[PDB]
């Protein structure tokens, strides 16, 4: 679980958005598992505008914060979960370390601000859904 609270914006994973979320949308993309809804209050977590590939990202099944490299945004092949079929995910940074599906909605840091939220695992890797590229989320 969790989200990115920045300005009248709430982003979640897609496949954990709540019938509020929908109910309050702003933007999905199946392919990137990101859902924006709007929220009433406002948020303090800064979108990095950077391109750094080195951060630190919160695995809630080890109780512990982890710095990772990460590859850019790409479009990768992700084999089947619960949620999706196995597919093509747009927007996908890859690390080495632990990460299971609880583990969705864990947050990826840089000094620039927040770089993404868990969104895959296997084999002992981490994905990490991008919202460097969502200009938009720092205005209106
Ligand atoms: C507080 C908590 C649990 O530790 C949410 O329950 N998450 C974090 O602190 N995430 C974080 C990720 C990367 C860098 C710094 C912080
Ligand atoms: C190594 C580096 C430096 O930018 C990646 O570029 N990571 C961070 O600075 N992580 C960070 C996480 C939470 C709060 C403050 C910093
Ligand atoms: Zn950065």
């Amino acid at each position: 679980s969790g989200a990115i609270y920045v300005g009248n914006y709430r982003v979640v994973n897609r496949h954990l958005a709540t019938h509020n979320d929908w109910a309050n949308l702003v933007w999905e993309d199946s392919s990137r598992d990101l859902l924006v809804s709007s929220t009433t209050a406002q948020g303090c977590d800064t979108i990095a505008r950077c391109d750094c590939q080195t951060g630190v990202y919160y695995c809630s099944s080890r109780r512990k914060h982890y710095p990772v490299s990460f590859s850019k945004p790409s479009l990768i092949f992700v084999e089947a979960s619960e949620y999706y079929p196995a597919r093509y995910q747009s927007h996908l940074m890859l690390a080495v370390g632990h990460s299971e599906p609880g583990d969705c909605g864990g947050i990826l840091r840089c000094q620039h601000g927040v770089v993404g939220i868990v969104s895959t695992g296997g084999n002992g890797l981490v994905g990490f859904a991008d919202v460097r590229d969502l200009l938009w989320l720092d205005e209106e």
